[PDB]
Formats: structure tokens, sequence, C-alpha cells
């Protein structure tokens, strides 16, 4: 196993896609879904279980994020969510599942505690769990969000939400990537890159993480964060590893890019941009 080099990435491609996606049905099936020995106990304790959407899709312990914890409710610290390193620095994002109905007020919780400024949604629309035009405030506990604005693009929408605390209080931005198909993954690359160089500009100049979520937390997010590190990859080297990198992922967060077509269409994502 190596890194492919750029000039010779459109023929690694090729011999991939060859009798029928023979060798690149091999190579992902090589890949497991999951790193040996790292335990995801915590996920399945009884009390965590209906916090998860999928019972075969758990974070690990030693790298879910914990909600601060009230020693009298066990599971009161958990959260179906991992933090993922970034390309410039550790923790950079957590990945998680949309919030379920009854962890909608983990999921702001999770959001108030780690100082997260923005939100990357790529579903549509699941539930809302944030503020409608019409009943623009919503309280969790003793959070309280406010919708304050919304602007509706064509491939995507962007949600600006108050959340506070106690008096304290935090804007958060929530980017809405809504021109994923209902089925399989984008015909065409360039609305998503688009997205993710978006997303990129409007970060907050800390060392606060961003949430980005889809169903499961690991298929179309592990797409947008292998995406996020991929087009940065691509301008400091001259070679680029997408098996290595859904490995790495994988050992974040188990079944990180969830299938062949999602494995596939990175591949075709640094061939657009080659
Ligand atoms: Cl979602």
């Amino acid at each position: 196993h190596m890194p492919i080099s750029k000039k010779s990435f459109l023929q690694h491609v090729e011999e991939l896609c060859t009798n029928n996606n023979l060798k690149f049905q091999e190579e992902f099936s090589e890949l497991p879904k999951f790193l040996q020995d790292l335990s995801s106990t915590d996920a399945d304790l009884p009390w965590n279980r209906a916090k998860n959407r999928f019972p075969n899709i758990k974070p690990y312990n030693n790298n879910r994020v914990k909600l601060i914890a009230d020693a009298s409710v066990p599971g009161s610290d958990y959260i179906n969510a991992s933090y993922i390193s970034g390309y410039l620095c550790p923790n950079e994002f957590i990945a998680t599942q949309g919030p379920l109905p009854g962890t909608v007020g983990d999921f702001w919780r999770m959001v108030w505690e780690t100082r997260a400024k923005t939100l990357v949604m790529l579903t549509q629309c699941c539930h809302q769990y944030w503020p409608e035009d019409n009943k623009p405030v919503t309280v969790f506990g003793d959070i309280v969000i406010t919708k304050l604005m919304e602007d509706v693009q064509i491939d995507w929408t962007i949600r600006d939400l108050k959340i506070e605390r106690h008096g304290d209080c935090m804007t958060v931005r929530q980017c809405n990537f809504t021109a994923w198909p209902e089925h399989g993954v984008p015909e065409n690359s360039a609305p998503l890159i688009h997205f993710v160089k978006l997303v990129r500009a409007s970060r907050a100049h800390d060392t606060t993480p961003m949430i980005v979520h889809s169903s499961a937390g690991v298929g179309r997010t592990g797409v947008f964060i292998a995406l996020d590190h991929l087009t940065q990859h691509i301008n400091d080297h001259d070679f680029v590893d997408i098996y290595g990198l859904v490995a790495e992922l994988r050992s974040e967060r188990m079944c990180m890019v969830q299938n062949l077509a999602q494995y596939i269409f990175l591949h075709q994502c640094i061939l657009d941009l080659l």
C-alpha cells in the first residue's frame, strides 16, 4: 500500500473500474468497518441504546464527545458523536447523527459545551432541531435557541442561530447542503466541493470544532470530512491516499464512508479537481 501520485491517479482509477469495479470492490472490502480492539461498549449500555439511530453505528469510548455528567444520572455524558481529526488539527470536527427527537437537547448541549460555532447538515430535512420562522424561539432545559436569519441559496441554506444559557450566549451558523440526491451520491461533484470551501471560509478562528451530521453520521458525513481533508491535501502535496484516509477515519468512527458508491465518489472528486 502506497499513496498514488497525481500523475498516476487517472490510470489508477481506470484500473479500479475495469471488470465491473472488480479491484474497487476488492479494495473497499479490504477496509474493516471498525478498528479491532477499540471498545464501543459505552454506546451499548442499556441507558444509552435509545440515543443511537442505528444499533450497529456507535462511537468508540475513547473519542466520543462526552457531555458534562450528572453523577446521579447514568448516560448523562452520552451522545452518538465522535471527534474526528482535521487536516491541520486534531479534533477539528465532530461527526454525529442528526438528532433523534429525544436527543435534540443533548445535541444543543454538545454545541454549547464544545462552543461549536458552525454546524454542517448534509440532509434535508430527519428532525428539525432549529426553530421555525413562525415559532422562532425554542427551549431545551436551560438552553434557549433563537433563529436569527435564513439565507436560501440554490444548493444550500445558511441559518444563523443564537444559543444562550444563563445569559452567556453565542451565535452559531448552520450550513445545510441541500443538493444531495435521495438515493446514491451526487452526479456532479462541483456543488459539494464549493460547499466544502464555503464552510471552511466561514469557520471561527478559534480551536472549537465544527459539527457535521447526516442520518447515521458516517456516510455523507464521512464523504464531507474526507473531502475537506483531500481538498487541502492536494494543495500541499503531489500524491493522494484515499484508501489510507478512509482507514484513518474508520479508526476514529466506525463505518466512515459507508459504501462503495461513496468511496468511488471520493475518487471522482479528486479526478475532477486534478
Ligand atoms: Cl441529519
